[PDB]
């Protein structure tokens, strides 16, 4: 049932798109170590992902989560890495696409710095890096991140499966690093609808 529409580069949505995963892109602690060594992206497509299915399963999830919430879905768009975009994009997200050793359990995490899904894309911890040159700073090898709509609803606060009882997610707030954005954690896969896929190379920075 999923649909990829191509979005152009003239067209507003994209660029509103681009500048999302441009404009959230930091350094890691690893050093580039997961990720790799880039400072912005060279985009190469941006897919809107169309499933009926999958839509009205996240809508369902969203009033539900609303009318628990003072009416309140506390929706966002964060970026998500994984190997298992395929599977996402085709069957939403599920238990399967659950990180199971995350530091807030097992759950489906989400972050609002691009730089931090990307370091999910070729497995946990960069796995081995692309599948090509087994290289987690390929700067050849075509990379796609999805940028997802995100239930959060009463998000539990966290400074650094289910939610903690009374809420439907969890927050992790940057509590050293500075210059981190916040990552979030659901537990129902009806929670995210994988909204945009983005291929996308890092580029070797000047
Ligand atoms: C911790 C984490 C994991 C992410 N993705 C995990 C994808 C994945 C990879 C391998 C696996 O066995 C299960 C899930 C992620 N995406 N954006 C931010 N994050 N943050
Ligand atoms: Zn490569």
């Amino acid at each position: 049932g999923t649909i990829l529409i191509d979005l152009s580069p003239d067209d507003k949505e994209f660029q509103s798109v681009e500048e999302e995963m441009q404009s959230t892109v930091r350094e890691h602690r690893d050093g580039g170590h997961a990720g790799g060594i880039f400072n912005r992206y060279n985009i190469l497509k941006i897919q809107k992902v169309c499933n009926k299915k999958l839509w009205e399963r996240y809508t369902h999830r969203r009033k539900e989560v609303s009318e628990e919430n003072h009416n309140h879905a506390n929706e966002r768009m964060l970026f998500h890495g994984s190997p298992f975009v395929n599977a996402i994009i085709h069957k939403g997200f599920d238990e399967r696409h659950a990180y199971i050793g995350g530091m807030f359990g097992a759950g489906i995490y989400f972050a609002e710095n691009s730089s931090k899904s990307n370091q999910y894309v070729y497995g946990i911890g960069g796995g081995t890096g692309c599948p090509v040159h087994k290289d987690r700073s390929c700067y050849i090898c075509h990379r796609q991140l999805l940028f997802c709509r995100v239930t959060l609803g009463k998000s539990f606060l966290q400074f650094s499966a289910h939610s903690p009882p009374g809420h439907h997610s969890v927050t992790g707030r940057p509590s050293v690093n500075g210059l981190a954005l916040a990552e979030y954690v659901i537990y129902r896969g009806e929670q995210a609808y994988p909204e945009y896929l983005i291929t996308y190379q890092i580029m070797r920075p000047e």
